[PDB]
């Protein structure tokens, strides 16, 4: 298996769908309810389609109109949810980079994150789109070994899951253990270079194999070993191995975990895995937080904004 939350319409009719709109924002005031009720309603390809068809009757481009009656979270929501598939990543990325400075968080995630496959279509997407090379990009704004683990993990050369060496994973952990925990100082390069380069089915067994050797977990020598944006790439990068969805729902949890709550990331999770995986993700909140993720986020926002993410997500009793 693999699941997501939002799928295609069972009878779609995008030129219907069309004018639930205009009669959605017309005169004064908007029936934020409606449109809620029919984005997170459709699928992404689908979302496209209504779009057009806006286009082809109106003489109107959507977004603009949305976003000139929708305001900061809602809004951010709509649009964010409107955005093609294909290109919203390296959207988000994009958005990352600009200013003298950048937001690292963001960027450990999606590529941390993303798989080969995933990454490699990004990388053309945001170049087509945004006329620049994601990777020259990165390393325009990132800096020393963080910079390179991103570099390589752009690389989307993971190798491939084929049969088991046990001498390798035995090879390999030691390799680990003499790195870091035996070493005065850090090999930063060898940590990079097996975690970066290792097929997963791989660096699981690793791990298991760093567990019996060394009694720590290859996070906890992470912890003690590294510091700095490096750790927490390499932390992602380590939890979306043994598990995305996972690393992904501790995401979310940490968003709204304590006082306020992280909205950019709330968002971009939700949007960005809905159709793909977020139905696992959510799996992994029931599991590992003790509630499920509906509460959690039903407790945390308000409004139309709420309401939507709550029809994203979805899964009450879980
Ligand atoms: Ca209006
Ligand atoms: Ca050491």
């Amino acid at each position: 298996a693999l699941r997501g939350t939002v799928t295609d319409f069972s009878g779609f009719d995008g030129r219907a769908d069309a004018e639930v709109l205009e009669k959605a924002m017309k005169g004064l005031g908007t029936d934020e309810d409606s449109i809620l009720n029919l984005l997170t309603a459709r699928s992404n390809a689908q979302r496209q389609q209504i779009a057009e068809e806006f286009k082809t009757l109106f003489g109107r481009d959507l977004v603009n109109d949305m976003k000139s009656e929708l305001t900061g979270k809602f809004e951010k929501l709509i649009v964010a949810l409107m955005k093609p598939s294909r290109l919203y990543d390296a959207y988000e990325l994009k958005h990352a980079l600009k200013g003298a400075g950048t937001d690292e968080k963001v960027l450990t995630e999606i590529i941390a994150s993303r798989t080969p496959e995933e990454l490699r279509a990004i990388k053309q997407a945001y170049e087509e789109e945004y006329g620049s090379n994601l990777e020259d990009d990165v390393v325009g704004d990132t800096s020393g070994y963080y910079q390179r683990m991103l570099v390589v993990l752009l690389q989307a050369n993971r190798d491939p899951d084929t049969a088991i060496d046990d001498a390798q994973v035995e090879l390999d952990a030691q390799a680990l253990f003499q790195a870091g925990e035996l070493k005065w100082g850090t090999d930063e390069e060898k940590f990079i270079t097996i975690l970066g380069t290792r097929s997963v089915s791989h660096l699981r067994r690793v791990f298991d194999k760093y567990m019996t050797i060394s009694g720590f977990q290859i996070e906890e020598t992470i912890d003690r070993e590294t510091s700095g944006n490096l750790e927490n790439l390499l932390l992602a990068v380590v939890k979306s191995i043994r598990s995305i969805p996972a690393y992904l729902a501790e995401t979310l949890y940490y968003a709204m975990k304590g006082a306020g709550t992280d909205d950019h990331t709330l968002i971009r999770v939700i949007v960005s895995r809905s159709e793909i995986d977020l139905f696992n993700i959510r799996k992994e909140f029931r599991k590992n937080f003790a509630t499920s993720l509906y509460s959690m986020i039903k407790g945390d926002t308000s409004g139309d904004y709420k309401k939507a993410l709550l029809l994203l997500c979805g899964g009450e009793d879980d």
